């Protein structure tokens, strides 16, 4: 008894009724014809889509457990092999996530807090930006090296030097796979597996980058083993190695060198491109909206000054900069469809029964753009996260990190990098448009699962 929906054609399903590019605009129109919940078939596979705050919440939150499964697929499977945190499910997930969540706490990796790794990075970033010499440029590459280096710093103790070859290769690697896997073709090939054979070259490249990466990590993990100081862990690998030590006897324990190379890999994948995107998107918005930046720089001056580096602690005294960072995520809507889930067993959702394994889809964007909770949801405006007094106004509708039992495993780190990197930049630079702001477009290109901001150029003018 799946929820209603467009009756499918045989063999293909509703495919030709869904714009594979902006598949969310497609879903939104379906909702106006079948309501909050509904089923669509990609190929022979059913997919029950949830639209609106109440549907997404009732599902993800209220029925948390049953909706905490990761919808998987032919591609996702052959890349990860069910290893790691993102793609795993059941027992192996719960144990890896729980270990990951606590090991990723501000101090969960030893004497050196993560904030300190982020703050040091926000530094090198500002230094690289000075190198542009105020000249117009595409911030994409520079902005990407920071979030990627933060992860390096979190899993490999030390951060790389931007010119270091290993870092550049480590990046291209992940970027290439990011671009491949973000093609509308992925949605097709995932449902019509046979069509993967039609992409020999691309198939090999993806697997090759994945293969090479695993090697590098493993080579790097041995370095950690042969130098492990059990009493004070250096990074993420140390913590895992220590945990592995304890389970030494349990032959069915998840903590083995295999999930370690996996979970590490996942960390880059899960926190590099997403952060980089929101960052690049955030600057574009601060550029397009000058009267906004001015206020943020005003808080920065008033609460941090030119006297020192911003730290997470200032955020409690900077309501506006907080509203901005919240509105940047709400507006830029990084993952409109959220990441596909799957119900854990036969699940009951008001009048409907959803078979175990079915693919779920909680449309985050439908929440982030609720027109009642956010009047004029399509205009970037910090007011959305501000009360009549200029005080921060938290929202239950703020789900860019998703919700429920499978909410972003690195939200904190994510929120920390956005606030640090963004305030640290605005402190040392002012944003200048190569052209006229009016000629500046801020509409995303959703030719894929990860919405992207339009390409642009900017001039970092040292204050
Ligand atoms: C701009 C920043 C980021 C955003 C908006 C974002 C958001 C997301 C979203 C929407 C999900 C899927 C949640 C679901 O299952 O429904 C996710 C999960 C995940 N994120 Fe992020 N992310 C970002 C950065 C980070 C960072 C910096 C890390 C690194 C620690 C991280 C690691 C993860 C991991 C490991 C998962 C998979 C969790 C699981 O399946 O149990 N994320 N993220
Ligand atoms: C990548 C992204 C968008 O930043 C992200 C961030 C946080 C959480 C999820 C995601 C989506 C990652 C999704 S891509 C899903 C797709 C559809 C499907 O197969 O079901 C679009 C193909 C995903 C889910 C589970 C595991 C993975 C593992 C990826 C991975 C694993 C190891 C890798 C080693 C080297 C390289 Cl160069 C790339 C590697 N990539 C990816
Ligand atoms: C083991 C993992 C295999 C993954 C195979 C993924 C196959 C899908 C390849 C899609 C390639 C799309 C290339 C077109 C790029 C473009 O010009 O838009």
């Amino acid at each position: 008894k799946l929820p209603p929906g467009p009756t499918p054609l045989p063999i293909i399903g509703n495919m030709l009724q869904i714009d594979v590019k902006d598949i969310c605009k497609s879903f939104t129109n379906f909702s106006k014809v079948y309501g909050p919940v509904f089923t669509v078939y990609f190929g022979m596979n059913p997919i029950v889509v949830f639209h609106g705050y109440e549907a997404v919440k009732e599902a993800l939150i209220d029925n948390g457990e049953e909706f905490s499964g990761r919808g998987n697929s032919p591609i996702s499977q052959r890349i990860t092999k069910g290893l790691g945190i993102i793609s795993s499910n059941g027992k192996r997930w719960k144990e890896i996530r729980r270990f990951s969540l606590t090991t990723l706490r501000n101090f969960g990796m030893g004497k050196r807090s993560i904030e300190d790794r982020v703050q040091e990075e926000a530094h090198c970033l500002v230094e690289e930006l000075r190198k542009t010499k105020a000249s117009p440029c595409d911030p994409t590459f520079i902005l990407g090296c920071a979030p990627c280096n933060v992860i390096c710093s979190v899993v490999f103790q030390k951060r790389f030097d931007y010119k270091d070859q290993n870092f550049l290769t480590l990046m291209k690697r992940f970027n290439e796979n990011f671009r491949i896997l973000n093609s509308p073709w992925i949605q097709v090939c995932n449902n019509f597996p046979l069509l993967i054979d039609c992409f020999p070259g691309t198939h090999n490249k993806v697997l090759k980058n994945v293969a090479l990466t695993r090697s590098y990590i493993r080579e790097k993990v041995k370095e950690h083993q042969a130098s492990l100081d059990v009493n004070n862990p250096r990074d993420f690998i140390d913590c895992f190695l220590i945990k592995m030590e304890q389970e030494k006897d349990n032959q069915k324990s998840e903590f083995n060198i295999e999930n370690l190379v996996g979970t590490v890999a996942d960390l880059f994948v899960a926190g590099t491109e997403t952060t980089s995107t929101t960052l690049r998107y955030g600057l574009l918005l601060l550029l397009k909206h000058p009267e906004v930046t001015a206020k943020v720089q005003e808080e920065i001056d008033h609460v941090i000054g030119r006297h020192r580096s911003p730290c997470m602690q200032d955020r409690s005294h900077m309501p506006y900069t907080d509203a901005v960072v919240h509105e940047i995520q709400r507006y830029s809507d990084l993952v409109p469809t959220g990441v596909p889930h799957a119900v854990t067993t036969d699940t009951k959702f008001r009048n409907y029964l959803i078979p175990k394994g079915t693919t779920i889809m909680a449309l985050l964007t439908s929440v982030l753009h609720d027109d009642k909770e956010f009047p004029n949801p399509n205009i970037f405006d910090p007011g959305h996260f501000l009360d009549k007094n200029g005080n921060f106004k938290k929202s239950d509708y703020f789900m860019p990190f998703s919700a429920g039992k499978r909410i972003c495993a690195g939200e904190g780190l994510a929120r920390m990098e956005l606030f640090l990197f963004l305030t640290t930049i605005l402190q040392n630079f002012n944003l200048k448009s190569v052209d006229d702001l009016k000629n500046l477009n801020t509409t995303a290109v959703t030719k894929g699962i990860v919405s992207l901001p339009p390409s642009y150029q900017i001039c970092f003018i040292p204050v």
